[PDB]
DNA sequence: AAATTGCCGAAGACGA
DNA sequence: TCGTCTTCGGCAATT
């Protein structure tokens, strides 16, 4: 219901106070960071991408989560699809000229080489700060590398990538299908930018796997069919809402049912890609007026379920890229997790209260 | 030679 | 329903 629904967001906005405070304690740390990365012959060239719901505006509750990437500016790679699985590859170079030459195991980059490099060098600059520790971010495949706590309250999930200027891979080609909604232009500008590859292991060598986190952040934060979508008050719409309130159901049963373990592997990110798949199957910004919050949630809810049900969750650029394969994520958990939605669909959702 | 810096203003919290 | 205030993404000017 639309105001038991927007009664949920009012309870999910940031504070303001806390916001600035959060941001003061993660840019101090980060810029610690990048400033001795850039006295390093291997990270030359490191500049900082800020990623996520942060960053994109739909982090909800606290601001106590923060996702950063440190994207290196390679020379021209040349990737190597791994096996057929789309979005993994091997890198190598069109090395007396490049700083990443200390990393190559023959033509190949190595991800764990510089992963290693990486996750040394930070975690002696963090010693040299005060309340900030590091953990290495469990296995991840490398990705996140680190995760930083900030005087016990505030993560940051720092990325390494590279960026390649290279026109993006084929396997790629049809996805980012935003030609009906953002336009036809807009898809060609944003393919123009470059794509990032950060370590990733597929299910075990050295990979590297495409990520566009720049890309989702430009979608969200110009969202709209109209440019003026969401500018003035009279032309709100209710993208970012829908997409906040499916990321509180997600957080909200992953803590309800946090002894069980079935839905430790479903992530916001999940969550976000499936709302630019409803985005694309809802084009006009008619198609998400405020008046209509819990219609639009609810669509947002319905393709949730039938990508859970079907098990197919397709990442938004490299179509043929699933990111609900049984290889990820056990059948029984995306059964539970369907069980658990439309029983909250069918109670008014009692996880929000 | 090329990485650093300061400024702009949109986004979003918030109080009258 | 407004003005106000703070943060962040981009880049010319700076160094
Ligand atoms: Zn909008």
């Amino acid at each position: 219901g639309a105001s038991k629904l927007r009664a949920v967001l009012e309870k999910l906005k940031l504070s303001r106070d806390d916001i600035s405070t959060a941001a003061g304690m993660v840019n101090g740390v980060v810029d610690h960071l990048l400033r001795r990365l850039k006295c390093d012959s291997a990270f030359r060239g490191v500049g900082l991408l800020n990623t996520g719901s942060y960053y994109e505006h739909v982090k909800i509750s606290a601001p106590n989560e923060f996702d950063v990437m440190f994207k290196l500016e390679v020379p021209r790679i040349q990737l190597e699809e791994y096996s057929n699985t789309r979005a993994y590859y091997f890198v190598k170079f069109k090395p007396k000229e490049n700083p990443l030459s200390q990393f190559l195991e023959g033509e190949i980059l190595s991800a764990s080489k510089m992963l290693s490099k990486f996750r040394k060098i930070i975690k002696e600059e963090i010693n040299d700060i005060k309340d900030t520790d590091v953990i290495m971010k469990r296995k991840r495949g490398g990705s996140p590398a680190v995760t930083l706590l900030i005087s016990e309250k505030i993560s940051v999930d720092i990325t390494l990538a590279l960026e390649s200027k290279s026109s993006w891979p084929a396997s790629t080609q049809e996805g980012l299908r935003i030609q009906n909604w953002l336009s036809a232009k807009v898809r060609k500008q944003l393919r123009l930018k470059p794509f990032y590859l950060v370590p990733k292991h597929a299910k075990q060598e050295e990979t590297w796997r495409l990520s566009f986190s720049h890309i989702e952040k430009e979608i969200l934060n110009n969202h709209g069919k109209s440019k003026t979508c969401c500018e003035n008050k009279e032309e709100k719409c209710c993208r970012k809402d829908c997409l906040k309130l499916m990321k509180y159901l997600l957080e909200q049963l992953k803590e309800r049912f946090k002894d069980k373990k079935h839905l430790d592997k479903f992530s916001s990110y999940h969550v976000k890609t499936a709302f630019f798949h409803v985005c694309t199957q809802n084009p006009q910004d008619s198609q998400w007026d405020r008046k209509d919050l819990g219609l639009c949630f609810d669509n947002c809810v319905t393709y949730f379920l039938q990508c859970l049900r079907t098990e197919k969750l397709e990442n938004y650029f490299i179509p043929e890229f699933n990111l609900f394969s049984s290889n990820l994520i056990d059948k029984r958990s995306k059964e539970f997790l369907t069980k658990q939605i439309e029983y909250e669909r069918n109670n008014e959702f009692p996880v929000f209260d």
